[PDB]
Formats: structure tokens, C-alpha cells, sequence
């Protein structure tokens, strides 16, 4: 697992405090983005009226700091589950950036932060049930997930909560949660998780590129036939987008995506028969087709 | 999980000599890079580096930091690292130190190509003084490091891939880790061993994640455990290793030698299918300090 260099995101991290509640914010040009539950108390986390907590609030109740230096808040609004604080200084370290909503299966780096300070960077996969298996502790909220393409940081994740089971949930940078979660301090269950088929196929491609190709067969399949069988093994069905992002690996190896699906269908039905693929009896599902190139 | 890489990204530059390009580290007014940049092909196999270095002019070295060229006003060599004095001081130079790490210790690697950061990841110095990185052509000069408060401890610079696919390099004084040499030859490492204290830290970790199917009631002396460990090419466990595991022992209520008893069972049986924190294999590149923080 290889994360993206974090320096461009580090230069954007700040801290936002309401009362005693401190979490992290993302400072881009003259706007600071953070999770709205920074405005909550204990007495109101069990179920908050965010619209009502927000009316009581004024610009001068928001403490925003880069380091120990205060940024003056000159405006505030709420977009879904994210708070947007307008500040009086444009971040001179603002990279080229966009806000993207990723699909389940896709990977991203997360810059874990506490009190506006980075502690670590690591590589996460958005599971099909819209959770990530991270290392977030208290005060990690507002940490973000991202990919870097050339000069451009694509922000895709902001952290909000840990689930009873120990995995994590959050939103895009527009405040829309990934999955069926809500930012209330209630017990919330992630739907049952499935294996990320497109990434397994990416991994088989990687194994072929490295000369490990015992598992290829002379058969092929339809996308519908493969999908129905894979769901019987708790694999995700494939979309048309999945097929398309396997194109470069299909072209590199000369093995059509549906031929690879047929090889996977056989692995699913018969098993490995005590063999390995890239030195592993387990099919890895957290390397995307873009990750394999790198 | 790796250290944030921003402080190091701001030091990475591109160094070129001839048709060879790799990365350099630019601290204050000196750029450090692997000396084999001053090579060719007729040289690859048995290079007399002092000899090739004396034939070199300051102006043969092209240093680019972003869109900017840096003027080399001086060059010297410290073991396998070339030190290029340049006419400008990097203003992004962080607080730093140069350190040589011990096998079993971990560090972050910022992989760079043509002076540009491309990825970051966490590695351990294997006991045979290799590292299991993903380095491709042109990644030479990439560095490994740790961060303590505001200070970057640099510990590795990347020089070569071995034919098995693992990697070899030097500290920032240019001394290789391991018996490797910066000549273009197929080199083998000594037989690698598994970092025992790290496997134990990682088992304590899975426990903290409420994963404990591997535990047991059996127990073991420290010597009897080491006898089994050595049998399976695991590093011996020292009493310092035991002391270091204390915090994780306290936090889980599992004595160090109880976890050793658990590890002994796993080595002799196997996992018999089951898995620990996702892995079918015992993971040995998380240290105790790591798993804490
Ligand atoms: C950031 O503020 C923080 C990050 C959490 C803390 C621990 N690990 C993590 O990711 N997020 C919260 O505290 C969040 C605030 C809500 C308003 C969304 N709540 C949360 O994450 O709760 C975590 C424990 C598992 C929750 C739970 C279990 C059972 C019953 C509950 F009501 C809640
Ligand atoms: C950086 O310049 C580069 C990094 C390597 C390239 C491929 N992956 C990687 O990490 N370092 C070298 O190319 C290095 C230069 C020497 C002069 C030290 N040589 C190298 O990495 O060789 C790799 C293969 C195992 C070498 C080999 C096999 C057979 C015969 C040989 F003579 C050498």
C-alpha cells in the first residue's frame, strides 16, 4: 500500500473549535471546511437539531487556528453535514484542487490529524458498504482523504465517525455521507460487506504482468452471467465503469476483461487447489486498477 | 501508516550527470545523492569512484529544484553519497538529523522520480539489511526517514534493487546497510529472518482490535521460546524486547511470554486458514512504538 505524498494536504489542515469541541478543518482559499458536529454538545449529540444549533451561532463563536495563529471567521453556512466557515485570509498554500465523490472500491490516502496537526498518512479502500478500515481516534474528525493527479489534489473524504463495529464513516467535501449513515451519536450498522471484484481482477492482471498466469483459462463469459455467479460468493457485481477502468490492464496484457472474469469465476467455484497468486492464497481486493500501474 | 511527507518533499530535487538522472536531498546549501550518478556503462561493473570524481567538473552536475536550476559550486564524496555544494540555501530545510537505524526499526520512504514525490510508504530495515520497497528505475536518491516532533531523522537513501526484488541503500553518511556494493552486479543478501518483537507487537495490536482467537493458556520461558523462534528463522527476543513490549502487555493484560506462547503455537501449527488483521501471514514491520502511536 503506497499513499500519496501528503505535503500539499498538510498545508491545508487547521483546527476548528466550538467551546471545548475541537476537530480538524480544511483551509482552501478563504473557506474552511469541517464536520458540522463541531457545533454539538453532549446534551445534543444523541440527537441534534443542526439547523437550530446553527442559528444560535455567530461568526465570533468559531475558533479557527493554523497552528496557534487565529484565522478570523467572517461568515458561516452549512452544506449537508459540512460547515463552511469563510475566513479573512486566503490560504497561501492552497493547491490546485477539486472535490470528487468516489465510488466504493476506490482507494485514497488519508492524512490523519489531531488538533490541526498531521500524525500520519495511509492508504484506504472504500468498502462496498461505504466504510473504511482506518486508524482514527478521538479528535480525528475533519481529517480528509484524497488522491493526487499531477498538480491537482482531488479531495474525496472527510472523517466524521466510528461505527460500533470499529470501521469508519464520513462524507464527501460537500457534506453528503458515503452510505446510509447520519452524524448522530446513535448505534448504526454497516450493511454486510462484499469483496471488491474490480480490484480482484486488477490484482489478477498484476499477477499476469509479473509472469504468474496459471489461472488463465480458454473460456469467456457474459458480464451478466459473471455478475450472477459472483453475487453467490459475496463478490460485488461489475458495472460498466469497472469494465472501463480495467481497459488499460486489459490492453497491457491482451486479456479481455470478460476472459479474466471467466478465469475468476473458475477460481471462485473450484478454489486455488492449494496454489498461490503473487505469493498469496488469498485474492487481494484493496489494490485498484490505477494502483497497479504505480 | 507512514509519517506525513511534506517536510521531506520540500527537499527533493533532480540531479543529472550525463545520461543518468536520479533524486537528491537538498538541506541548507548541500544536495546529497547517490554517487553512482557519475557513472556510465563502461563503468557500471567496477567503478573507481575517486577516479571518476576527479575527472568531474562542478558544471557537469545539473541540479533542478522544480522549474529552477541550481549552480553547483563544489562537490565532495562521503562513502557512497555525493555531496553537491550549491550557491543557494533551501528555505524549506527542516530541522533534521542523520541517523543510522537498527534492523527491525521502521521508517517512512518518500519515493521520488526526477526529483518529484510520487508516493510514500512504511518500511522496515530487515535483519539482512534489505528493505522491501517498491522502487523502480530512477528512484535512486529517494530517502527514508522518521519524524519526532518538529525534527526529521533521515536514515536511508536508496541505491539499488537486488534480483530477488528487495532493495538496498545507505545511511546519509553513505555507508551501506548490509554487505552490498554500488556496482552493477547481481548481489544476494544473507538469509532473511523474521523480526520477532514486531510480530508480537502486531499480535498485541490484533488483540486491541478485539481479535484474540490465536491466544492460549500455554506458557513459555524466554529461552524455550527463542529455541523455537530460531528453528523457524525468527530473530531471538531479548530482555530489552520484553521491556519494550510492556505497555502493550499492560494495556491488554497479556504477559509478554503468554503472547510468545501464542506465537509459538502459530509457528508450529500454522493459521489453519484463519487470519489476523486481514493477513494470512504474520506481519513483522510494525514495531512496538509504532503500534502505540
Ligand atoms: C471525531 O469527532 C470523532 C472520531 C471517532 C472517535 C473515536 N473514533 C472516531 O472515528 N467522531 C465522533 O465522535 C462521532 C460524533 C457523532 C456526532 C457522529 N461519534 C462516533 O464516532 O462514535 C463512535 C462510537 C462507536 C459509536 C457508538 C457506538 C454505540 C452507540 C453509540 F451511540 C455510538
Ligand atoms: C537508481 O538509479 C536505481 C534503482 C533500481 C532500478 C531498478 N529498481 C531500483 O531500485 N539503481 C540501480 O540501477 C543500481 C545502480 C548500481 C550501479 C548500484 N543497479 C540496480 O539496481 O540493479 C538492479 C538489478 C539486480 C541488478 C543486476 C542483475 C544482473 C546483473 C547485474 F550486473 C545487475
Amino acid at each position: 500500500k503506497m499513499a500519496f505524498p501528503s505535503g500539499k494536504v498538510e498545508g491545508c489542515m487547521v483546527q476548528v473549535t466550538c467551546g471545548t469541541t475541537t476537530l480538524n478543518g480544511l483551509w482552501l482559499d478563504d473557506v474552511v471546511y469541517c464536520p458540522r458536529h463541531v457545533i454539538c454538545t453532549s446534551e445534543d449529540m444523541l440527537n441534534p437539531n443542526y439547523e437550530d444549533l446553527l442559528i444560535r451561532k455567530s461568526n465570533h463563536n468559531f475558533l479557527v487556528q493554523a497552528g496557534n495563529v487565529q484565522l478570523r471567521v467572517i461568515g458561516h453556512s452549512m452544506q449537508n453535514c459540512v460547515l463552511k466557515l469563510k475566513v479573512d485570509t486566503a490560504n497561501p498554500k492552497t493547491p490546485k484542487y477539486k472535490f470528487v465523490r468516489i465510488q466504493p472500491g476506490q482507494t485514497f490516502s488519508v492524512l490523519a490529524c489531531y488538533n490541526g496537526s498531521p500524525s500520519g498518512v495511509y492508504q484506504c479502500a472504500m468498502r462496498p458498504n461505504f466504510t473504511i478500515k482506518g486508524s482514527f481516534l478521538n479528535g480525528s474528525c475533519g481529517s480528509v482523504g484524497f488522491n493526487i493527479d499531477y498538480d491537482c489534489v482531488s479531495f474525496c473524504y472527510m472523517h466524521h465517525m466510528e461505527l460500533p463495529t470499529g470501521v469508519h464513516a464520513g462524507t464527501d467535501l460537500e457534506g453528503n455521507f458515503y452510505g446510509p449513515f447520519v452524524d448522530r451519536q446513535t448505534a448504526q450498522a454497516a450493511g454486510t460487506d462484499t469483496t471488491i471484484t474490480v480490484n480482484v481482477l486488477a490484482w489478477l492482471y498484476a499477477a499476469v504482468i509479473n509472469g504468474d498466469r496459471w489461472f488463465l483459462n480458454r473460456f469467456t463469459t457474459t458480464l451478466n452471467d459473471f455478475n450472477l455467479v459472483a453475487m453467490k460468493y459475496n463478490y460485488e457485481p461489475l458495472t460498466q465503469d469497472h469494465v472501463d477502468i480495467l481497459g488499460p490492464l486489459s490492453a497491457q496484457t491482451g486479456i479481455a476483461v470478460l476472459d479474466m472474469c471467466a478465469s475468476l469465476k473458475e477460481l471462485l467455484q473450484n478454489g486455488m487447489n492449494g496454489r498461490t497468486i503473487l505469493g498469496s492464497a488469498l485474492l487481494e481486493d484493496e489494490f485498484t486498477p490505477f494502483d497497479v500501474v504505480r
